[PDB]
Formats: C-alpha cells, structure tokens, sequence
C-alpha cells in the first residue's frame, strides 16, 4: 500500500555513487535488479543470519553480490554467471570496488560448475532467483552444498515441491514478489 | 500474492489454539498469528540460544518461541500477578519449565538482577506496551553484539530508527516488527 511503502522507502540510505550508477546502467541496459526496498530487506535478513559464506546463482552485472559483500564485510560471496558480457561487466564492477578477494565470480554455466563447487566448504546461504529459470535444477544441484541450519533464499518462487521438501522448513516473505526462506533441517 | 500470504498458517497444538481463543475471549495482549509465524521463522533463521522477553502476558510468545527453538532458553518478565500465575501454569502444562524462566516483577526494577545473567542473543519487546523506550534503553546493553532487539506492534519510530548502536529495519508482517541488529589531562599536558 502506497502509504506504507512511502514510509518504508524513506528509510533507505544512499548507496556509493558507483553503486547508484550501476543501478542506472541496469535500467538503461534492461538488466533486472532487485528493487531498493526489497534489497534493503534481503540484506537485513542476511545480517540476522550472520553468514560467512554465500553462494548466489545468477550474477547478472554483480549488483546483488556487491550489495551483499558491502553489507557483510566479513562474508565471502561465490556468484555464478552464464554470459560473458554480463560476466565481463560484473567482473569490472567487482574490481572497481576492490572486492575481488571477497566476491568470486564463476563463469559460467552453473550446471558444469557443481563439480568444482562441491570441493568448496559448505555455504551458509544459497541465493536462487526462480525467475532466471532452471529453478528445480539449481535447487537440486546446490542445496546439498548448504550447511544444516543454513538458508536457501528463493526469489520469485510463486510468480509446491519446495514448500513440502522434507529437509527444509520453508516460509514465504513479502519481499519483492515473494521470497521463500528455507531453513535446512 | 498478498491473499496467499494471508492464509500461510499451519495448525498449532490444540492447547496453543486454546490459549489463542482464551487471549481473545479474555482480551489479553497476544501477538497476531501471521506476525507470530513470521517472527518464529526469522528466529529459526537467526538460531539464538538465549532470549529475553519483557511482558510475558499469559506466556504465548515464550511458549511458541521455546517450541520453535528446542535448544534455546527463554527468560520472560511479567508485572501482572494474575497473568504471571497463568503463564506459569501454561509453561508447566507443556513441560517447558526447564527452558522458560518466568520472572514476576516490574522489569524497570529488575535491571540489576538481569545484569547477572549471561548476554542474550535476542530481546523481545512491544512498542504497544507501556514503557517501551525505557525497556529498550535498560535491556539493550544486555544483548550481545550482533544480537537482535525485536519490537512488536511498530506499524499498527524515529528514535528507534536513528539510535546509533543498532541497525534497524521495519518489516511489514503482522502489526509491524522492527528488527534492530546490535552493532559491534591537566598537569599531564606538560611534558606529555
Ligand atoms: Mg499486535
Ligand atoms: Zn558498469
Ligand atoms: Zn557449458
Ligand atoms: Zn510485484
Ligand atoms: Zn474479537
Ligand atoms: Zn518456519
Ligand atoms: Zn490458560
Ligand atoms: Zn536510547
Ligand atoms: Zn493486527
């Protein structure tokens, strides 16, 4: 509701000038990114969970990975990105902010990166956007890489096997178009 | 979407359901069901070991948190003698006495007692109950860095939002829940 959203949106502080330009670039180049309010909510949920390690599927231009790394200065992010041009942009944006060492960008097809990643230590958080497709495939491949007690955040989940998945305690939260928060048993 | 979220509620133990109807029929402060379910999920996500609550009422929130977090301990403070006695019986009913410690007293008079306890991961207070700000100031130093202060009934706030030692956001669930995350000479002047 506009009243409530006006109230909640006035609470959003300014980002780094470089980050605000990234937001403009994404709009200009029709690259979806999370809305400012949804993003502040997600970053707050992550701060509450206090993760050391985050795996994100679908880097795009690196906006979400950079926002997370900046909000969680002691976390490390691994982010997977298909395409070279978005991947290339993302790499430069990460480097621009000196975040190479805390954001590992993997290029490219998450489907043939799972063999690499299974030698990594378990992740505290997995972030997947159901809207980028192959949702069931990435959940299956990467959920085993999340620690017990850990979180899978599924953006756009409703846009049932998840909700009824025996190993996960799942609830949908009103962030953006609905985000599933699944806590691993 | 918002209609789907409206219905997102699993059945509670019959005894808990009876406590809910009782709170309603007897007009005892109780967290609304959708806010409660969201709060419990956020707590599970944060995995706190030690929770302090100011305002036990009849023990509904203490009980539901203890049930959601089987490893955690809860300390809860209530000033109304009738409510405290009822809460104590409900806690006993459910076999939860070893994990829920109920204190009868005025929280604003119990600071020195509570200082003795180990730091809490979560402080739960109610923006709709009296003395909210005094409770915040008094008990926030008893929360660990990185810990949470959760405030119920925040929408249905400037001082809270700009209080320096906390990173606070308001979540639009139930009646509004604020989640505040705790941040980490004289003659001497001669000679130096
Ligand atoms: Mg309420
Ligand atoms: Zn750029
Ligand atoms: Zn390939
Ligand atoms: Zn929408
Ligand atoms: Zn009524
Ligand atoms: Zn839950
Ligand atoms: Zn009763
Ligand atoms: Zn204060
Ligand atoms: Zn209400």
């Amino acid at each position: 509701e506009e009243r409530l959203k006006h109230y909640l949106e006035k609470q959003i502080p300014a980002r780094d000038q470089y980050i605000e330009q990234m937001e403009r670039e994404a709009h200009e180049q029709q690259v979806p990114i999370m809305d400012l309010l949804g993003m502040e909510s997600l970053l707050h949920l992550l701060k509450m969970a206090a993760p050391a390690r985050i795996l994100e599927i679908g880097t795009a231009i690196g906006y979400s990975a950079i926002r997370m790394a900046q909000a969680l200065p002691e976390a490390t992010i691994v982010s997977i990105e298909r395409d070279e041009r978005r991947y290339e942009e993302a790499h430069k944006h990460v480097k621009a902010l000196g975040l190479e060492s805390r954001i590992e960008l993997l290029f490219g097809d998450a489907l043939q990166l799972g063999e690499k990643l299974e030698l990594y230590p378990l992740f505290d958080v997995l972030f997947i956007d159901a809207a980028k497709g192959q949702y069931r495939r990435f959940f299956d491949m990467y959920s085993p890489m999340v620690r017990p007690g850990g979180l899978i955040l599924s953006d756009n989940v409703l846009f049932q096997w998840l909700l009824e998945h025996p190993q996960y305690d799942t609830r949908i939260f009103p962030v953006g178009d609905g985000i599933a928060i699944s806590i691993k048993r």
